[PDB]
């Protein structure tokens, strides 16, 4: 059995194994970092089944749960938030914070989203690139999702820049473990203090809603509220940064499609749908353990055996998406959903927010900077390490 996670075939490409497995062995065993074996599911139809089957569990203290690193195994010990829950606990807690992420709520947030993107682009203009390229990640891709999610949680304007930097330090590949866990402690301590404040005078933010509607009635206590606020911050932010940077890089590699976006910014939604299919930047989140024996394709998954469902592989499934390895924002979409955001009950709570952010960015970026260009050769883009989720560490641009 091959070791898993697989490495990406190159900087922007998924692992090569998935294509071979989809054609010859779509449900296979892989070897995890700790020698334990797990089942790997690679086809769109089977990913959808894993994501929704009531015989499979996300509870991480069940025997056989497939942790991919040593830190996930100790992370498993902490009191769980709804990302690691099964029904009916899962939706009991998830529904406490879902109101802010509904399509209606996200529609009302659109003016604020546009203003955040506008402001940060204008800052970047004023900084200019008269002394060399600027890092689109640091100047724009990192603060855009960071400022929005922090603001929704209830962080006041003056604290945004410091906390944005701390959260970036958490997941920066060149941080030592001491730097990353200190940045991590910094974030938890700040949220605990903000929870204490909102318990005394609530405002109009997610933490205030949790304090008022759940903590004070006793449905949860303040430490649960900190953990839920922390989950909402860290679950999607690094992914959002990578999607933004990956969109810019992808457009630089497909000049003809960038020219269409420049001449019709209303194509941004369709560009965003294809970006999220093609660059599946969160590909290791759909994991389960089997509560009972369960049949997936021609394999029997025994109870207490772990499953990993690759939505990355599913998004390149030739049986669903014609010419899946071509980036085509003008593609015709089948009936089946792309799985960039997962599937079923656990499907990314922030799907509508994330798409509205991505769509606002790509309908605005090139209207502001019609000559935005990646300043290094495309073969020299600094992608994330090949053993991690696809992403871009830094992206020098001129405009
Ligand atoms: C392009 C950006 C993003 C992508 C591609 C993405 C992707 C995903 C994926 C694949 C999952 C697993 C879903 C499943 O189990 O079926 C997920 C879950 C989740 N995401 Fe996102 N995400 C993004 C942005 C965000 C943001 C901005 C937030 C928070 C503000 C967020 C919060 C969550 C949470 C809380 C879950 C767990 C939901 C649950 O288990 O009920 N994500 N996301």
């Amino acid at each position: 059995a091959p070791s898993f996670p697989f490495s990406r075939a190159s900087g922007p490409e998924p692992p090569a194994e998935f294509a071979k497995l989809r054609a010859t062995n779509p449900v296979s065993q892989v070897k995890l970092f700790d020698g334990s074996l797990a089942w790997l599911v690679t086809k769109h139809k089977d990913v959808c089944f894993v994501a929704t089957s009531e015989k499979l569990s996300k509870v991480r203290t069940r025997q056989g749960f497939p942790e991919l690193s040593a830190s996930g195994k100790q992370a498993a010990k902490a009191k769980p938030t709804f990302v690691d829950m099964d029904p009916p606990e899962h939706m009991h807690q998830r529904s406490m914070v879902e109101p802010t992420f509904t399509p209606e709520a996200v529609k009302n947030l659109q003016p604020y989203i546009q203003r955040t993107v506008d402001d940060l682009l204008e800052q970047m203009k004023q900084k200019g690139c008269a002394n060399g390229p600027v890092d689109l990640v640091k100047e724009f891709a990192l603060p855009v999702p960071s400022y929005i999610i922090y603001t929704l949680l209830g962080v006041p304007f003056n604290d945004l820049e410091y906390l944005t930097q701390q959260n970036a330090i958490r997941t920066n590949g060149s941080s030592t473990a001491r730097e990353a866990s200190a940045a991590n402690q910094e974030l938890l301590d700040y949220l605990a203090i903000l929870v204490e404040q909102r318990l005394v005078e609530p405002k109009d933010d997610i933490i205030s809603k949790l304090c008022t509607e759940q903590v004070k009635p006793g449905n949860i206590d303040k430490s649960d509220a900190v953990q839920i606020a922390f989950l909402l911050l860290v679950a999607g932010n690094a992914t959002m940064v990578n999607m933004i940077a990956l969109g810019v890089a992808t457009l630089a590699q497909h000049p003809d499609q960038l020219a269409q976006l420049k001449a019709n910014p209303s194509l941004a939604p369709q560009f965003v749908e294809e970006l999220c299919r093609y660059h599946t930047a969160s590909a290791l989140a759909i994991k389960r353990t089997a509560k009972e024996d369960v049949m997936i394709g021609d394999k029997l998954v025994r109870a207490n055996e772990g499953i990993i469902a690759s939505n990355q592989s599913a998004n390149r499934d030739e049986e669903v998406f014609e010419n899946p390895d071509e980036f085509n924002m003008n593609r015709k979409w089948p009936p089946q959903d792309p799985l960039g955001f997962g599937f079923g009950d656990h499907r990314c709570i922030a799907e509508h927010l994330a798409k509205a952010e991505l769509t606002t960015v790509f309908s605005t970026l090139y209207q502001k900077f019609p000559d935005l260009k990646v300043a290094v050769p495309l073969g020299k883009i600094n992608y994330t390490p090949l053993n991690r989720d696809v992403g871009i560490v830094d992206l020098p641009v001129i405009f």
